[PDB]
């Protein structure tokens, strides 16, 4: 009946810990039940020009699990309506990583500057199963 | 024997729900056996001039299960002849969407527009299981 | 004890078929354990002037397993610091594929052009499961 108890169908669910290196941002969330994405921040205000780029700290560090990535993609509106987009996207979060999550934005508009402020939602993280995979070095696919 | 029969390789393999809102166009089919992505086609006529995008309808939508997510990749063929790109690459369509599908298609040629035409496949769709992650809170990863 | 054991928690973890065409570059491997990545390297020198793409040669073939896909990530360092992506990121590598693996490369930086050498680390390539799924056509989402 309360949130507290783990339904049956998310038993296996997994958890993220997360430290707000900056306190003062919301911690990021999903926008609705069965999104992909929880909505980083921008611990930051920042203005780019057309073309020009910027790593913008997010305010969070965390631990995505051992056997999974983190994966930082682009938010879709603010992609269409002024061009915004991630130089490295999508941006792998390794496992091992305890640094804070920063976002390399860049304005592919021709001639509009994207002016963010500090507390916008400018990107999402989601969180994957990775195949750890063991590379077998063959001379040819005929033998594996 | 024959296609209706569920090969045991296959029994759990998923249902992706979905509505051809343009039914003027093919359904979304994977190019070969084992491909990762069914390739999305374009509704519409449009023209690109250098470093412009467009919001370009696919002619779909679609049910992505609870538990998944579809993304939107661009096409290398077209990536590298004509530096067609998405801008918010890899799209992230959320288990909860029931809207039209939509490619934030770029041109990031500088100098040569492209064309596209309805009925052109401009995008692929893939489906993955995600972590739908439970944030924890923490003051330190020591804790964690 | 040694490495050829494999231990309890990796016993299902997946082999990655690979073919060096190009034997005189290392295997790629991952940076640090539980990397979500292995670098790819560039087969080949070139230098991208602003704007520029070009389709580089990685000298090796991978055998993605069914069930599978391999994708092919910007590296984030190389993103910020010169303003190199890859315009179909994240690039899909099928199951069914043989073919060399290519990374196109374009530089987004508005001045400064990027060179790339030979036997520098251009890209990381991840393996996930993908769900093959099976279109359902529906006249409403209701009926599903
Ligand atoms: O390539 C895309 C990406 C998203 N979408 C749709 C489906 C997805 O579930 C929805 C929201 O995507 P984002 O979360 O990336 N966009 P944004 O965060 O701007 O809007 P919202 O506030 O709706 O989440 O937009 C597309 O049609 N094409
Ligand atoms: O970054 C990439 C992406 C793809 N590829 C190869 C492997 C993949 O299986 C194959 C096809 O990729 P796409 O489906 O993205 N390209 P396209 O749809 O233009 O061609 P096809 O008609 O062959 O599917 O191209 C690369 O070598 N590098
Ligand atoms: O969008 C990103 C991507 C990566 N990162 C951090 C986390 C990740 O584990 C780490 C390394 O990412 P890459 O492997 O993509 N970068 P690079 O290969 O340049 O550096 P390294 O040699 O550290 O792997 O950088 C971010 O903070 N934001
Ligand atoms: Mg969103
Ligand atoms: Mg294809
Ligand atoms: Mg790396």
């Amino acid at each position: 009946h309360s949130s507290g108890l783990v339904p049956r169908g998310s038993h296996m669910s997994t958890t993220l810990a997360i430290v707000r290196l900056d306190p003062g941002l919301p911690l990021p969330s999903r926008a609705h039940d069965g999104d992909a994405g929880v909505d980083l921040y921008s611990a930051e205000d920042v203005e780019l020009a057309p073309g020009r780029r910027a790593l913008v700290r997010t305010g969070v560090a965390v631990a995505v699990p051992f056997g999974m990535v983190g994966l930082v993609h682009p938010r879709s509106g603010l992609a269409t309506r002024v061009g915004l987009s991630i130089v490295n996207s999508p941006g792998t979060i390794d496992a091992g990583y305890r640094g804070e999550i920063k976002v390399a934005l860049i304005n592919l508009d021709p001639a509009a500057p994207i002016v963010v402020h500090r507390g916008d939602r400018i990107a999402q993280l989601l969180v994957q199963r990775v195949e750890l995979v063991e590379l077998v070095e063959v001379s040819s696919f005929d033998e594996a």
